[PDB]
RNA sequence: AUUACUGGGCGUAAAGCGCAUGCAGGUGGUUUGUUAAGUCAGAUGUGAAAGCCCGGGGCUCAACCUCGGAAUAGCAUUUGAAACUGGCAGACUAGAGUACUGUAGAGGGGGGUAGAAUUUCAGGUGUAGCGGUGAAAUGCGUAGAGAUCUGAAGGAAUACCGGUGGCGAAGGCGGCCCCCUGGACAGAUACUGACACUCAGAUGCGAAAGCGUGGGGAGCAAACAGGAUUAGAUACCCUGGUAGUCCACGCCGUAAACGAUGUCUACUUGGAGGUUGUGGCCUUGAGCCGUGGCUUUCGGAGCUAACGCGUUAAGUAGACCGCCUGGGGAGUACGGUCGCAAGAUUAAAACUCAAAUGAAUUGACGGGGGCCCGCACAAGCGGUGGAGCAUGUGGUUUAAUUCGAUGCAACGCGAAGAACCUUACCUACUCUUGACAUCCAGAGAACUUUUCAGAGAUGAAUUGGUGCCUUCGGGAACUCUGAGACAGGUGCUGCAUGGCUGUCGUCAGCUCGUGUUGUGAAAUGUUGGGUUAAGUCCCGCAACGAGCGCAACCCUUAUCCUUGUUUGCCAGCGAGUAAUGUCGGGAACUCCAGGGAGACUGCCGGUGAUAAACCGGAGGAAGGUGGGGAUGACGUCAAGUCAUCAUGGCCCUUACGAGUAGGGCUACACACGUGCUACAAUGGCGCAUACAGAGGGCGGCCAACUUGCGAAAGUGAGCGAAUCCCAAAAAGUGCGUCGUAGUCCGGAUUGGAGUCUGCAACUCGACUCCAUGAAGUCGGAAUCGCUAGUAAUCGUGGAUCAGAAUGCCACGG
């Protein structure tokens, strides 16, 4: 039903996660480099509150930027080693510290996602994440758990909604992450919006 | 508190007798006295003991035993009290009734009569219909209908008046007149003196239908007949039509006999009416103000589950009566009574169910109402359905024709491209720690030829190479084998899921907080008056705010400016070429691309509530959202997808895993969906000649040249691209020809000869050439798309891709 948050807004207030020139030869090769380098990373930093991994091309080499809640977490040589290995080309690696790691809808999402694998109430996650937000001064936040609700036979969807998130207004900066809580039911989603204000005069 | 004495009910949940009269009964105004039956107080007798209860006492405690008391709510006798009820004897006039005089009235019974109309009949005129319905038919009519005139005879009912008017106990009562007669009401004075209220049983009255007997019978009409409608039509509709409807005298005794509301009495805010008396005023002028009866409506308190009732109570009380006690069974059976009968009345049980039910709420729905929108219909234009092909689906066939998608919203869909591969299927050959992965141990660098067998997978033989990194038994890494953990599965479940998607529909909705209202579900906001594409906006308003949607923000397209100017441009420039923007040169212009400008109902006029907004005008490239795109609220369909992927569970693990070869997905008696090309002259055909946009390109796009009829092949540039290439626009225009037909339409099919891609085109590719020249002569019912640069038509490019586009995405004319 719903075009994705980040989708639309690429141009005009969602930056890219990828910023690299290449033509079609090259195109496809560094896109699947590029996804082995995120499915690594991704996978080694599951434990340091990984948000977005940044990954430009400058010239013939990949920098990559892991904004993370945890910098002190992230090491950094074994990381630059292995991904300059997969790109096969001399790999940087920067962080870029998440400020405020609770008005970020990724993290937001993979907190919910592990309380829900830790089998806390979905209400509860849910519902806590909204209130820190909107402290924190979100101006606005959805959250839309979807699955398998305490292990419920019949799957369903709840999602609460404090503030502001006006997803047709383009200039709105929303931030958008789907999570996945892997549990003994199944898959549960984890949705989550966080409208962090419209910005007036583009990108 | 579910038999309600304590302590329930009866408008709609079960429950007010249809209405009344009335005996027994119940109850009964005021007052004096008396009596003391009820009542009250006390005494005496009695009310067995045990038990119960309260104090003790005894068993180790307790049960148990036991002492004393209390209790035995009563009854008898007796003595008092005399407020209240009763009795008895008086008294009283407020209740109830009487007399008098008026008043209004479809009150009842009897008799008469009038006018309108219908039907029949008779005669006159007249001539082909009439009648009926959605349409029609039955029917009626030429033997004269229907229509029209006149008359006659009958029966029934009384237009207007006419009324939420009137009268009556209720049922009910309607022209006018008379006769007999009931009740109500008012005024006035006098009277009687509680004579009252209610009523089991009883008695009487009691709509319509029905029943008996005798009449009557116009109209209407159960039944019935015929005609239609329909699948049927024992109906609705039409044409007829009998009992009945009417009268007399009986019978019946029932109705949603309803206000679903017993009768009587008293008390308790109002507003507006109707009707019928009466008094006063000045009738100083139809009136106004009092005072009664009856009646209608709206509402307050109160009451009520609510709806509502609300001085005509469903309020506050009293007297008495009737009646209810879960839903079905059943108001039935049996018995009694009543009836001519129909049947009424009284009135169970077994059994069975866990509800049945009232009111109100939110939705959904309605062949309910109102108001609106969409190419929804209409108006048009071009299609499909018919032909041949292409493509998909079903069916069938097949060893296999993998699997999925199935109304809209599956069917040129997943598949943006099945010869092999793909591939999930099939047949056959092959392997089980495995094709793929981690771990562990040991061995071998990896690799490289070249060779035999085999359909191939693989297996055994054959040579070269044997490097890195150095702890130097070491690093790696790759190859191979072994170990068991494990691997693997396009196996199942989309009804366990995530993610993604279709759909309503870019429809204008969907909601919340707080406040308010309600016992509550909930309502309000969000409704209403306008308005808008829009829950758009403006006013109103117990709502006030807010959120998701709408709109805007984004891309593109219209016009302009500014910055720049090559690979694009060429106005003015000079010089060329067979022509060339060719080339010096230009920065103008087209254009390209970055930044800006512009449209807001901003402005004017009119309209409307001075509102919102609406109608029109100016300017302007553009006008009211300028055009197009993107953007899809909350949800609906356990909608689609476990076969993209992911994933719970399940299942398979020498096989449901894995490798290979050949088949297959392309089969075809056929049906359907979507397409393409046709059927021709607004055309075909040949020749001549013109104007695009957009896009793609390196194992790619391929210029030029030569060769070939051609596909192409040689062969050879340029171009990773405003440079080079794809590349030609085609419809158009100009001039011939066909001569309107199966053709100078159409192109299928088939034979034959080839090119190209690929290891390989048999199954099963595209393309070329030669020949062959099928169906088709505009397409039933039905059905689809489209409101403007749209439809229609014309070509052009792209993804997927070795090759393969009538599909799809896109571009211009």
């Amino acid at each position: 039903q719903k075009v994705h948050p980040n989708g639309i807004r690429l141009g005009i207030v969602k930056p890219w996660n990828a910023t690299w020139f290449a033509n079609t030869k090259d195109f496809a090769d560094n896109l699947d480099g590029d996804f082995k380098v995120r499915q690594f990373l991704t996978g080694e930093l599951k434990k340091a509150s990984l948000s977005r991994i940044v990954i430009e091309r400058p010239a013939k080499s990949i920098r990559v930027t892991i904004h993370t809640a945890r910098p002190g977490v992230v090491d950094v040589e074994k990381l630059r080693a292995a991904v300059a290995k997969i790109a096969g080309v001399p790999a940087q690696i920067n962080i870029a510290e998440v400020r405020k790691p609770e008005l970020d809808a990724q993290l937001v999402g993979d907190s919910i996602a592990s309380q829900l694998e830790r089998r806390v109430m979905f209400r509860r996650a849910m519902k806590r994440a909204v209130q820190n937000a909107m402290r924190l001064g979100a101006k606005g936040i959805k959250v839309e758990v979807s699955g398998r609700l305490g292990g419920a036979e019949i799957a369903r969807s709840e999602w609460y909604r404090e503030g502001r998130v006006p997803l047709h207004t383009l200039r709105a900066d929303i931030d958008y992450a789907t999570s996945s809580a892997h549990t003994q039911y199944g898959v549960i989603g984890i949705k989550t919006w966080i409208f962090k204000g419209e910005i007036l005069g583009g990108m």
